[PDB]
Formats: C-alpha cells, sequence, structure tokens
C-alpha cells in the first residue's frame, strides 16, 4: 500500500538564521507506492543519510557543482550531499540493493531517470553510510586531495592547522602526522582542543583563551599552513612563516555577502617565498578519486583515520539541524538518518 | 704617479628624499698608486658602471644578500651592483683584464682579497658592460628565473604585467609574448606606454589616464599576473582571474616601514584556484643562472631582447642619481658610467 513520501520543503526566505517551520517545513502530503509506481525505465531510491552542512557565503545555496551553487525552489525539497539504496530497477546502470552517494533531495524516496549527479559506493569494509557524507565523502576528500596537491612535506616540517577539529581539518592533521610533521592546530572548544589531541595534535590549543601568535612564535616557525577562516589567522601563519611556507586555502569566514576579510601583510608571500595556493575539491576531485575511495575506507576500518559525526534521526528534524549547523551547536560533522537499511 | 680615487660617502641620514651633497658627498681626499698599491695577494680593481636601483621597504639599505640587506655606514661609501675591470692581480683566481660584476662600494679603485662577491663575467658579443647591472643583471634575472619557474604557459593565455615599462617588467613582456600570450601591460607615463608597446604588449595603457578595472574586463581574464605592485591592482588583477591563475609576486609598493597595502578580496584566490607564488631572486638564482648567462646576451646582441637604460657619466654625479631615482624621474634603469675600459 502507499507510504507517506515525507520531504523537508524550502517554505520562505530567511533574514537572519533559518527558523525551523517557517523557513522548512516537513511535508507529508505526498505518497508512494514502492511496489508500482512507475519508474518509465528509471529507478526507485530510498534516502538512508542526509549531510547538513553549513553555508555562509552565497546565501542558502545547494552545495556546489559545476562551480554553481544553485538557490532553493520554494514549494520543493531542499537538496544536499546524501547516501540512498536502489529499491527497484528498470536501469541497466543499476540494481536493487545498490548504494548510491551524490546529490539527494530531502525527501524519503525519488525515482531517477538515470545516474546523473550519483555515484556507485564500493564498501568493502561494510561501514557505516553515513561515513560516505563525512570522512569518505566531500569533507574528507577536501583535505585528502588538497593535501596530496599541494603540501609537498619534508619529515619533521611544522603545519598550522586551522579549525582543527573540524571534518576538514582533523583529517589534515592526520594526513600530517602520517607524513612525519609537527602539527600545530586550534579551535574554538574544549571539545574540540580534545579530539585534535586525540588524532595526534602536537600542540592544540583553543585561540579563544590561547594567543595564536605567541603559540606560532613558541612553535614555529610554519611550513605548511592550512586555511580554513582566512583573516586573523591567515595574518598570523603569515607572520610566523617560514622560507618556502605553502599555504593551502580552503576556506575563509565571510558572511552572505561579504567575501573575507583583509590581508593586511600579504608582503610577506614576497618576503619569505610563499607558495599560496587555493582550490575547489570538485576541480581535483577526478584525479584522486579512484585512490581516496579505495585507501580511505580501510584506513577507517582499521582505525587508523578518526572521524566524529554527530547524528540526528529522522527527515523531520532537518529544519532544526540546520539551524543548529548555522549556530555551530553540532558537535561533529551533521548527519540525518533518514532510514535504516533493511 | 697617484691618482685620486673619488669616492661617494654616506654622510647623514635622511627624514626624507636624499639630498645630494648632504645624504652623501663626492669626496677626493683618497688617492692610489695604480702600479705600486699594494695588493697582498689580492687584486687591484677599476670600477667600470655602477647601478643606482630605488630603496624604499627597509630604508637606505644596499641591495639584498644572503637575504640580509645591510645599512651604509657614515663616512664610509655607499654600495650596490656594478662592473669592474680587473688591473692587477696577485691572486690566482682572477688576471688583468679580467671583468667582474657584483657588489661594489661607489669608488673609482678598490683592492680585493678574493673573489667574495664577485663573479667572471662572460661577454662574447662584446656587449656594453652596463647591460649586466640591468637586462643582464639582476633586474633581468628577476624577470627571466620567476618567469621560468612559476608562469607555465600555454599557448594564447592572457598576462597582465604591472609597472610594464620598467627593468623587470618590460623584460616579463618579452618572455610572455616569446610564449605565444596575449600581454595587458600598464605604466604611468606616454613614454613608458610607447616602449611597452615597442616590446610587443597587446594592450598597453596609462593607469593614470585609463580604468585599469575597465581594461581587464575588456581584455581577459587574467591567466597569469605579474605583481610589481601590490594593492589596488593587484586586488584589480584578482577580480579579473580566470580560474587556475598564476599570480607571481615580485614587489609591491610601500614606505620605509609599512609593508605593504591590504588586499581585501583574497577570497578570489581560493574561488578562482589561483597560485600565488612570491619569490626573491637570489633564493632561485642558482637554478638559472648558467642558462641565464649563456642565453641572454645572445637575445640582446641579435636585437630580439630590447632593453632601456638611463646613462649619467660621472662618479661624482651618483648622489644626484639616486635623488632622481627616489623621485621616479630617470627615464629607464639608472646607471652610473664611472670610467671607460682601456
Amino acid at each position: 500500500a502507499p507510504v507517506t513520501n515525507g520531504r523537508i520543503i524550502f517554505n520562505s526566505i530567511p533574514t537572519g538564521f533559518p527558523v525551523p517551520g517557517e523557513t522548512t517545513i516537513y511535508d507529508t502530503t505526498e505518497t508512494i507506492d514502492l511496489d508500482t509506481a512507475p519508474l518509465d525505465g528509471g529507478f526507485l531510491l530510498k534516502t538512508l543519510e542526509l549531510s547538513v552542512d553549513p553555508y555562509m557565503r552565497g546565501g542558502m545555496r545547494a552545495p556546489e557543482k559545476k562551480s554553481y551553487s544553485a538557490p532553493f525552489t520554494l514549494g520543493q525539497p531542499l537538496r544536499g550531499y546524501g547516501v540512498g539504496v536502489v529499491l527497484r530497477s528498470e536501469n541497466p546502470q543499476v540494481k536493487a540493493g545498490d548504494h548510491l552517494y551524490g546529490f539527494f533531495e530531502h525527501t524519503h524516496y525519488s525515482i531517477r531517470k538515470d545516474l546523473t549527479g550519483l555515484q556507485a559506493i564500493e564498501n568493502a569494509y561494510n561501514l557505516p553510510w553515513s561515513v560516505f557524507i563525512g570522512v569518505i565523502g566531500m569533507p574528507g576528500k577536501t583535505a585528502y586531495m588538497a593535501w596530496k596537491e599541494y603540501a609537498h612535506p619534508k619529515q619533521g616540517e611544522t603545519v598550522f592547522v586551522s579549525t582543527g577539529a573540524g571534518p576538514v581539518g582533523s583529517f589534515v592533521i592526520q594526513l600530517a602526522k602520517a607524513d612525519g610533521l609537527k602539527v600545530i592546530a586550534s579551535a574554538g572548544s574544549e571539545e574540540k582542543v580534545q579530539f585534535m589531541k586525540e588524532v595526534g595534535a602536537d600542540v592544540a590549543f583553543n585561540y579563544k583563551t590561547t594567543n595564536t601568535a605567541e603559540v606560532l612564535e613558541k612553535e614555529g616557525p610554519i611550513d605548511i599552513y592550512w586555511d580554513n577562516v582566512g583573516g586573523e589567522t591567515l595574518e598570523a601563519a603569515l607572520n610566523a612563516a617560514n622560507v618556502n611556507a605553502r599555504f593551502i586555502e580552503c576556506g575563509m569566514i565571510s558572511g552572505y555577502n561579504s567575501g573575507g576579510a583583509p590581508v593586511r601583510n600579504i608582503f610577506h608571500v614576497i618576503g619569505k617565498s610563499i607558495t599560496m595556493t587555493g582550490f575547489i575539491v570538485s576541480r581535483i576531485e577526478p584525479k584522486y578519486s579512484a585512490e581516496f575511495y579505495k585507501e580511505v575506507p580501510a584506513k577507517v576500518a582499521s582505525g587508523e583515520l578518526k572521524y566524529r559525526e554527530h547524528v540526528y534521526n529522522g527527515l523531520e528534524k532537518l529544519g532544526d539541524v540546520i539551524l543548529a549547523v548555522q549556530k555551530g551547536e553540532n558537535k561533529a560533522k551533521a548527519v540525518v538518518h533518514v532510514a535504516d537499511d533493511l
């Protein structure tokens, strides 16, 4: 018999933080018959896990694709990264039981014509599906691929990782330790400092209680800076950089429209012979994707590569999770567990 | 019989522009007997050509060596790049007639113990000695070596060269054209715009009469930016950059102590996947020196590589040339012709 196809609908444009029940609504007006719904040569896809990733620069938009992050449509579901399982297929590209990663609408079920925006997941070690939207998803790929492309590490160099406890930063710490580097890393809470230490940071500190410039003077100079914040932290890193340092520019704080904070000491790029490289993960992903999806699951399964997630149960909560993430209240990479797999 | 060994002496510390006759004095109190002066195993060196290069960041200091630019000593000669000829030698490393390039005191003659700070010049095409302090000296090496190391050009890419008529920038224009690139270049006077066009710039303009941002929008986007200025021009280049652009950071405007102007749109480094690399020519010179000194003289002799210099005759004028250079009044790379070679 038909079942509810619940949906998190974009309902109004917020001027401040999103308001659950106003910005988003949980809508149960659609049903679907999983056995008889017409597929017309496509396939029926059951949502399992949905990522809630923060937005800021460019406003409320889908995660970036083609280097285009699209706005949402009022009255239609929100969207983001997810994992799902195929229930039924009339398409030779996929079969029942296949698990797929990519862009998902925030609904229990969807009917897809083909694999556009999706890829088969190889889960040889039977890891929890949610890892594929975190440590083995976009955040992990952001850390792994840019590290391999740009860090050019040498044994015993010193790296400073900003936002070091996050899904990207905590992976960077572990990549750096595996390359024999000394790691300095900072975050904004005690629990985050504890996680940075757990994953191997040599010098882990809370930038709200400890002077970043003082730490970098005592523990540097810095050969590699991994930038997730820009602004004052980037300026401090420039002041503490060694000659021939590499500054990997991953993210920067902004508002919807402000772009980023000024850099007032950029001459250090010349004086200290710094290579500062920005990147967007989708542009470099083709060079590393197969290696990433082969190697990273093994390191998760063995416990070598540590990660944290904050799981919230139920699609109906997703709008509340959006607000929690915008407020920084989630303890780790936010995941909405939509359904079990069986 | 003894001859005067004239000397440009550092006489007082200026608080503004240098004042000829006060900041510097031309001193004729020393003599030297060129035939009998004791060499004590060293050699007698006749100054031929002296470079006058602008100073600003770090104040009045010798050009940088060991990554240290040293201050001058009151009552002693100024110093900078030069070319000289050996008149007499008791040192097996050099013989009479050898021409040497490196750091020179601002005097007619000196006695050297050895080749510290000096190198033999190979002048196969008998070019004027002054070229070895310009197009075949530090300015030319700055352009050639960083271009080869960092530009990674592809046929038909677009480069923007700031300060495009100068000793560095005008060499960069010619390197870029030889690599099949479109060149946009800017300068601050008509004579400089004419020289940029003469050396092959496709779009040459005066930033004082023409809106840089408008030119870069119409003629870009920019794949390579060669930065000699920083600040607003760097910001305009970032706004006009193509994806995967390379920003080669050579110099930036400053005061004695201000470091450089702010960059308020640095997020473009991430959004546009820019590689921004600073350098100091002495740090990369060992990789390119032999190639530079073999290839560049041939391109000068054939007329392929164009250059300009502003020659002033006589050591006694050098303090006036310092002021002219600090005021931007020299028409091209400033050279003091100290003596003829014979």
